[PDB]
């Protein structure tokens, strides 16, 4: 037993980590097969940054300007295009570490696991979680961007996240692997605010049934509520909507502790109004919302 | 900026997880050379486990009786010796995957990264550090023994503790890579009872300062303590005494934002004292102490 914020094994996205410079920036990609994807603010100076036009910077670029250096070999540029806010560069030799690889665009309240990186070089490994108002909050410096999320099914990477940026409020900002980004937010150095950071609700309840899984059960109370009645107090307190979808999710968790969704909801209603009173949940004294059911269905089996 | 519970990058360690099985049982060992490393206990059964004698048992036990598998192909064992607590096993073929490693014995306080296994095989990765009653708090299940944790200096990796076992309160114990157990711990199904586990004070005061370099100073005061004043108040709330080493230790964070240690800790003990009143520091409700002032420095800096 024991519940750790843990992050996938990085060894397999350690493999595919790059340095891209242009000009006098440098910053990292991710190899894959004969491609090395990065964001494409990588060719701006920071000058170029408040307003940059991007298609227009792109032009004054040739292959022979973006450097690609994995490990200390240079990698040879064929060809180099922008989708979106990223910038692809074909390479002309695939990577002999390509794992098995997708590139999914998550859904807010859905976890991944950074692989925080610097000139193509892995620093550390954390776990972290789509905040609903589109940010992440990461532990990235400059030099960071392109350092990606990803989650593991057995030995297929599904890459979610490059980094792109962060924000005045020191939360982060990135795309999906086709360069979009999550939220509103754009690449230019200008003033943007992100929305309401509420709380994971779902998150929070699996994180509940992780607790009493590990024998911490203080909390459980005599009570039990409706979807409509928690709901009145979860919005009060900014903690998303839980959906019926929400409570089918949690029905493995639900099975596994004989504890009905909705009791474990008035549980955490009555945390909500009460607070935690100086105790702690799992070693927390605040409630956890970055480990998703499934999570924590992975960790309470130990999946591989 | 952003703080995060950071673990080293994993891939290193993953090469070297291999799957060790004596009769029925299988735990994790770590393949270094032509040597795997794993707990002595993989010789038991559970009826052993009550009051084993390893010697005697072992003499039961022949090269072959032990079955070492990396990923999908097994390796022959040409030698197997007891060393304490942990069993080496020569096989044939040195790992193609060792990196370059030392095998520390680290001291409470001391954080590094857990790769938690089950039949040889990576499930995630975490940061712990050795609490100073020398257990850890990880997130480990039936099979994960023979895990190790370890720390990472550019390309050299330190194996520093090998995981054997949980003991009735949930905490986990185990050794460093020459079999040796941190604490008073036996590998026996006995009671086993860790002692108080106080706060690691210097850890505290290395992620206070972690929280103003990003930002946090809320928890600031306009007050000074002396070392001996501070421990009066340490002692009190199961805080670790605070050493002149610790001072010096924190020096360049001190360095970095102008905040004497000794101020520093008047704004921790103020902390103990007050309680945070609803308030977080860098989004945590309870003072966080598993970051060393080193890796607050390297967190910060982004050492690869
Ligand atoms: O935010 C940025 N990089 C970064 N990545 N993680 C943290 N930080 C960072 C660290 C310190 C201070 C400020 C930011 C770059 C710099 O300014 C811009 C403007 C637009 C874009 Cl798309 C990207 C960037
Ligand atoms: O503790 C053990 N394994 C383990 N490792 N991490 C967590 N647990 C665990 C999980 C669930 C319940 C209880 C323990 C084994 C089983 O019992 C013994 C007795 C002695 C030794 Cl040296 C090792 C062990």
């Amino acid at each position: 037993s024991g519940f750790r914020k843990m992050a996938f094994p990085s060894g397999k996205v350690e493999g595919c980590m790059v340095q891209v410079t242009c000009g006098t920036t440098t910053l990292n990609g991710l190899w894959l097969d004969d491609v090395v994807y990065c964001p494409r603010h990588v060719i701006c100076t920071s000058e170029d940054m408040l307003n940059p036009n991007y298609e227009d910077l792109l032009i004054r670029k040739s292959n022979h300007n973006f450097l690609v250096q994995a490990g200390n070999v240079q990698l040879r540029v064929i060809g180099h295009s922008m989708q979106n806010c990223v910038l692809k560069l074909k390479v002309d030799t695939a990577n002999p570490k390509t794992p098995k690889y997708k590139f999914v665009r998550i859904q807010p309240g859905q976890t991944f696991s950074v692989l925080a990186c610097y000139n193509g070089s892995p620093s550390g490994v954390y776990q972290c979680a789509m905040r609903p108002n589109f940010t992440i909050k990461g532990s990235f410096l400059n030099g960071s961007c392109g350092s990606v999320g990803f989650n593991i099914d057995y030995d297929c990477v599904s890459f979610c996240y490059m980094h792109h940026m962060e924000l005045p409020t020191g939360v982060h900002a990135g795309t999906d692997l086709e360069g979009n980004f999550y939220g509103p937010f754009v690449d230019r150095q200008t003033a943007q605010a992100a929305g309401t950071d509420t709380t994971i609700t779902v998150n929070v309840l699996a994180w509940l049934y992780a607790a009493v899984i590990n024998g911490d059960r203080w909390f459980l109370n005599r009570f039990t509520t409706t979807l409509n009645d928690f709901n009145l107090v979860a919005m009060k307190y900014n903690y998303e909507p839980l959906t019926q979808d929400h409570v089918d999710i949690l029905g493995p968790l639900s099975a596994q502790t004989g504890i009905a969704v909705l009791d474990m909801c008035a549980s955490l209603k009555e945390l909500l109004q009460n607070g935690m009173n100086g105790r702690t949940i799992l070693g927390s004294a605040l409630l956890e919302d970055e480990f998703t059911p499934f999570d924590v269905v992975r960790q309470c089996s130990g999946v591989t």
